[PDB]
């Protein structure tokens, strides 16, 4: 089987760890871990080809800025995440994550991922965002950002409902196979 390394990055609490676990274990996590720490290699088939996907979780907090580059060597595809309930995490795509990622992984394909799609129409989410004069990220905002950073594609998903999750990792696999 083809062996590809995947690294997921994005702001603290935007759903990275839950996405890896929903995809690799088909279950939304109960217990809390900052990063998936036990082995995390998932299988996927794309156009007849069997692909082995090593999932490298990272921490989004600035506390971990010193150590996160230790995960970047030999990366084949990057999942760059924001949360649809957080326009701030989108604005950190060009201001924080693309600079860091493209510095250590200069030509590694990027899939831009908007997590927590199930909160786009969530009442508490919109009330929280409205009090800051904000609304959830619209799909055209994610597309525009993806074009702007040169991502191979833009995908939306919800780890909670699993909607879009498999597609995210299929798209990432296609990018890495290039
Ligand atoms: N509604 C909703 N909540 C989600 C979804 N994915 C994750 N969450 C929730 O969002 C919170 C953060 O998720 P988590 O995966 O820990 O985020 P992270 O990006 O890995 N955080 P960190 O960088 O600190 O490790 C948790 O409370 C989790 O249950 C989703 O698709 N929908
Ligand atoms: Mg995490």
């Amino acid at each position: 089987a083809i062996r590809k390394k995947l690294v997921i990055v994005g702001d603290g609490a935007c759903g990275k760890t839950c996405l890896l676990i929903v995809f690799s274990k088909d279950q939304f996590p109960e217990v809390y871990v900052p990063t998936v720490f036990e082995n995390c290699v998932a299988d996927i088939e794309v156009d007849g080809k069997q692909v082995e996907l090593a999932l490298w979780d990272t921490a989004g907090q600035e506390d971990y800025d010193r150590l996160r580059p230790l995960s970047y060597p030999d990366t084949d595809v990057i999942l760059m995440c924001f949360s649809i309930d957080s326009p701030d995490s989108l604005e950190n795509i060009p201001e924080k994550w693309t600079p860091e990622v493209k510095h250590f992984c200069p030509n590694v394909p990027i899939i831009l991922v908007g997590n927590k799609k199930d909160l786009r129409n969530d009442e508490h989410t919109r009330r929280e965002l409205a009090k800051m004069k904000q609304e959830p990220v619209k799909p055209e905002e994610g597309r525009d950002m993806a074009n702007r950073i040169g991502a191979f594609g833009y995908m939306e998903c919800s780890a909670k409902t699993k909607d879009g999750v498999r597609e995210v990792f299929e798209m990432a696999t296609r990018a890495a196979l290039q």
